[PDB]
């Protein structure tokens, strides 16, 4: 009934779905445990380094500037793979909504009021009279083309100094 | 089975549709005849006011700033309606479209490049062996995290002036 | 099930195409490791170069001028054994996708915009009108063709001065 | 099984691709017929053009040019459709191939062909023992990079202007 | 006939409705339930702090110490979650009104007030006089815009203090 769905997650695309969102979760829960655990080897640094900084002790901290940066180049990637992640997680989530009725409601009510904002300018306004002439009496969208039959035509205040301008 | 699509376009969608732009578009010729027959009026106008620019008549010229102002004010009422006219037409386009088979291929195969970037970053590779485990051998998703299996990361040139700097 | 795909990888395709690219990156990261360590001796005859340019010894640079042409006639074929392998990689890696359906999507979603740019021109009308009223409803190619009801065929504003040309 | 063609066509993708091209050789032949019987009113035309171009009446050739222009204009846009109908022909043919065993033999007997003047390249010989140690003895690639081994390379004409020219 | 109440609840509404007003309503009462069969937990420790309080046993409250937190830790996420079903279940009884007589009804009523509280407004009496002219004697609206004839258009008490101050 729908081959797109199947052509990207396979012949059942609802049980593939949350395969990836499980495996992608317990990935994403040992990223944020391995932050969680090294962040704490790096605050005992922060107690480590400033206790031999008053010390003044050259072979010891010469021997922590061994493990602080070995850490912090294993942050560096850690922290990036937290964002790595974040990145698939929400790309992937996006591709299993695609077609929902939870989209397809909110994206339509954000579109008819941008129609409902557009048939009621001025200019558009001897079209609306044919356009109500002609369709069936629908939903929405022939809902809000003959409420629009709130304005006429009609001469306003023109201008004078524009009529000896062309002369001038 | 069909029924936000139903709600906006009434019980038949898809003759409400081919209503409407069968009307839209009838007003869409009728803009675009309107600035062809009348930009020959200012055409005109424009070598008879170059007519008497030289026999230098102000009861002749300023017969033509009568004319020449009611039709310039009439030029800038419909040109802006082919500006109203081609907003409505885009956003009511937009509008048919929304859910079909032809929005479905198009907004994801956008969206498997999107992912195919992402699943190819080395950070998140350790993710695509536990992932290329689990997944069924489906289409697109599980052909892309065993695609990225033809690779192999290792160790590289750490830095050597870093411990000093450290120190320092 | 598939011949073609047999033919050229064997009896068993999959652990061919992974046989190759275990084989064809070892090489092709022994190209940038012997590029790698043979740029840095170039690097050293720069400066060996420079150190006996000032000196004006004739018995160095003339011995450096040996060594000087052996690497880098050794640089200039693993210099080009480095573009050689990726046009071997690259023509090799598109015959091993060359029926995926990442591929099928990335190109069929890519000739349908085509499509749709040529079903919507105004002199096909007539065909569009027969073909709508013959085709099933199927999927991409039947939501194109009753999308396209938004054109009649109308007179426009015709010449007058081709009338009396032809005369001419 | 076959989700993206039956995405594209419908459930029924072998019917729903002869029904296509049932109606576009239908139009094939009405524009084919239309600019051949339409030719001989412009081929008679040019004779009654001729015959009035001797006897100089003004009220017998300026009747021509009121239906020599009909004809004119209608034969610009039958001329326009041919073309029109031939660039779509071409593309929905090229949308029904696409994935099948016959462009399948096709694209890659010549991908192999490709492949084939790439791996003779003497640069990349030493790939070839390594790989050809490990491939299985399969079918089209693992026959041509063991009919590369009928071959072996040395040394050449090395350059004796070189070291001087170095020192120069 | 109803299409947005079908594309929330379903093919069949009123019973998808009656589906969770079962559901929403047993975990309402296993909440009240488990609240009122908790307090008794906190009531009985309240004559168990207050026991061992007067006898100063540190091996008795030590011992109360820990399970009364661990009490009061599961109190406070079922006293949250007793206020997580009352947002969601006065949230979805108004998706379930949303469209009765009974809302529109008294959202009405309500709205016929406040529309005679502006038609008997004394600067929109002429107004009146052209809308009473036009409508037809129906409902509500046009009961209303006739019953405000009680008041004519005349000079009042007007400021002398005023024109001498324009002058100062």
């Amino acid at each position: 009934m729908d081959y797109i769905k199947k052509a990207i997650w396979g012949p059942d695309p609802k049980e593939q779905q949350r395969r990836i969102r499980s495996v992608l979760r317990k990935n994403g829960r040992n990223i944020e445990k391995s932050l969680r655990e090294l962040t704490v080897l790096q605050n005992k640094t922060q107690q480590l380094i400033k206790k031999s900084a008053k010390k003044n002790d050259v072979r010891t901290v010469r021997l922590y500037a061994k493990e602080l940066y070995q850490i912090n180049k294993q942050y560096d990637r850690m922290y990036t793979s937290r964002a790595q992640l974040d990145s698939v997680r929400m790309k992937i989530d996006e591709a299993i909504r695609m077609n929902t009725l939870s989209n397809q409601m909110a994206d339509s009510a954000g579109l008819m009021r941008e129609v409902n904002s557009l048939v009621r300018l001025p200019q558009l306004r001897n079209t609306m009279i044919e356009l109500e002439k002609e369709l069936m009496k629908s939903g929405i969208i022939s809902e809000m083309v003959d409420d629009t039959m709130e304005s006429v035509g009609d001469v306003g205040e023109e201008m004078d100094e524009a009529v000896d301008e062309e002369v001038n």
